């Protein structure tokens, strides 16, 4: 019988890493990319708190058996806190929490989370705007950790949660490498099963981003997992993992296979241009995925010019697929030793 | 090797048959129900002349290697004469046929239906407007007949097509029993491999439809195929079965599946509706399709309430599954000798 929560690392290449979570509704390898669970394999789906809060409601889903019967998954699931979603979707902030056109604070986040039924719950932050000052930077991040502990009491005092889920911290502090330590030694002492990096994926573009991974990944506690929010391209999950991240979530192939995107070893492509009307090499040349193995470019290109919903499906299909594929390629070359190598060939193709 | 067209009918009850169409690709069983091929089992699907014709063009499908690489599917394809829905979507008629914002005539509509490679092919017609009076009824049916002929010469004209695909003419003459005489006369002079009812589902309404199967089936050869264009709901599929009908098309299935209707033995329902928000059951309580073996009412009404496509593509896919039930459950009855009986259970339920 598998453990509540278990991390562990089979093999390292620099500061990347491969493994497993164990978790009682399953294993989920590491790196690992996590697909919104109503896109359409994956070991853990997401479910949008933000959205089943508003329609049908936390406690709606519960009468209806938690996400896992609603949705048709018997799998992990992970859930965010709502905030990030309430600030960019929506507002009123206080100690307390987030008031919104209902309040959500940490302790209505946790139970929201508890009523939907996941298996890795979100700790209640503030992702704090990019940019910031110095000091808007450290007042919200001391908000958000005090809101830390808030969550972990919150979780511990639900059986059922504590027994049975994992809650992960939030690690703050903008670009800053002194307020993302005092974050990260906050976050250490409270405790928690796995550690995301919060804060980023909001404006402050790649180059910033991987030189505050630089520092702040090391600040994590190395045998917990850590969890990059946002992010991302698959440029960006690559490098993501020679800095030390080990889970990734993004709305890029969801969105991107709604609205004529492919992603490929090539390259992200436009589907809906005219060079790929008469195309009929699959949407990529090495992918396994059921449309590659069956359609061409010219016919999803047809199906999207025409409005066909099988168009956009195929082409989402597609993405999730080649996001699971990179994942593979990622472990496989980290657990073989060949993950340096991988990246190199990975971004002088891609990037060609 | 199965031959370029043969139709056996197995069973009789009344009117209604029972049988196969053996075809080069592949056996038909009927009655038969014809789902657009765009769509997402089916014996045959559609390919939609008018939409090809336009974009990318029938000598692009051709370069593309015809519809059927195009579309991955190597089952037979049945491809309309494009004339309906030039008159429905677009025109100016003549002796010649149709120019539109080209030049439409039976020539060119055999051509464009070559080049897609389709293996039941109809003769280019007039669908007379409802309602018509009986001069203008018998004009259009006298045109049609002009048409049929030159379809069936252009048809004989190309080798790989004669050779290989079927041709079925098209009967007219509007709601006069008379005109429909003389329009299956004038096709079985000519000689094709089905026979269509044409000038139906255009705004006549159910008992009328009826009325004018009633005598209009008879009229055609009893050892060919009895195509009704257009039809329908699955109350008129099964009354028109009744009067000697074997093969259907209908855009309801997906028009539905994209519009929040789902078909079930006890009627359509509208899975938006508040109603279902909490309704625990499958779309229908003894389809054997994925979505019901899977996933609640509740379920489908949040991904569709959502904007999300997958909810759409579910929908979908229960609809053409539950046609292609209809159909299954229709063929043993016939076949069983408990049609009457069916259809009576079917509209008692359908209907409650
Ligand atoms: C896009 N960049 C980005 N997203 C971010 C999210 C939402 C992820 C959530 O976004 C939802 O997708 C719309 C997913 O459900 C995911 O939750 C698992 C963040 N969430 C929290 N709690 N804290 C952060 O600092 C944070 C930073 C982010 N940067
Ligand atoms: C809706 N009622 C209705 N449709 C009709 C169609 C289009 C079927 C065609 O419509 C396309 O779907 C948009 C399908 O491709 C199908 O072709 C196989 C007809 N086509 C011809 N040639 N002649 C007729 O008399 C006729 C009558 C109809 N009544
Ligand atoms: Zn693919
Ligand atoms: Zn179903």
């Amino acid at each position: 019988d598998r453990p509540r929560f278990s991390f562990s690392i089979a093999a390292r290449e620099g500061k990347a890493r491969t493994g497993t979570i164990e978790m009682k509704r399953g294993v989920i390898r590491t790196p690992a990319f996590m697909p919104v669970g109503t896109a359409a394999g994956a070991d853990i789906i997401l479910g949008n708190t933000y959205h089943l809060m508003l329609r049908p409601g936390a406690e709606r889903i519960a009468k209806l058996g938690g996400l896992h019967s609603f949705m048709g998954w018997d799998r992990p699931i992970l859930t965010d806190s709502g905030g990030y979603q309430v600030m960019s979707l929506s507002t009123k902030q206080s100690e307390e929490g987030v008031t919104f056109k209902h309040m959500l604070s940490p302790e209505r986040s946790i139970e929201i989370q508890h009523l939907l039924g996941s298996d890795i719950v979100m700790a209640f932050d503030e992702c704090t705007p990019y940019p910031a000052t110095p000091s808007r930077a450290a007042s919200s991040m001391e908000r958000s950790m005090r809101w830390a502990k808030r969550s972990r009491d919150a979780f511990d005092s639900r059986k059922e949660q504590a027994e049975n889920a994992a809650l992960f911290g939030i690690q703050q502090g903008s670009v800053f490498e002194n307020l993302r330590q005092q974050s990260a030694d906050a976050l250490a002492e409270i405790g928690f099963d796995g550690y995301a990096v919060g804060g980023l994926a909001v404006g402050e573009g790649q180059d910033e981003m991987f030189r505050v991974l630089d520092f702040s990944v090391p600040m994590l506690p190395d045998d917990k997992p850590h969890y990059l929010m946002g992010v991302g391209k698959p440029d960006d999950i690559v490098g993501a993992v020679e800095r030390g991240i080990d889970m990734f979530d993004c709305v890029l192939p969801t969105r991107s296979g709604r609205n004529g995107q492919a992603f490929t070893w090539d390259g992200p492509i436009n589907i809906r241009n005219a060079r790929f009307s008469e195309d009929l090499k699959p949407l990529d040349s090495e992918c396994h995925c059921a449309v590659c193995q069956k359609w061409s470019r010219a016919y999803i290109h047809h199906l999207i010019r025409a409005g066909e919903i099988l168009g956009a499906m195929l082409m989402t299909e597609h993405n999730i697929a080649f996001y699971q594929q990179l994942m593979q390629k990622i472990r496989d070359s980290i657990s073989e030793g060949r993950f340096s190598q991988f990246a190199q060939d990975f971004r002088a193709r891609y990037f060609a």
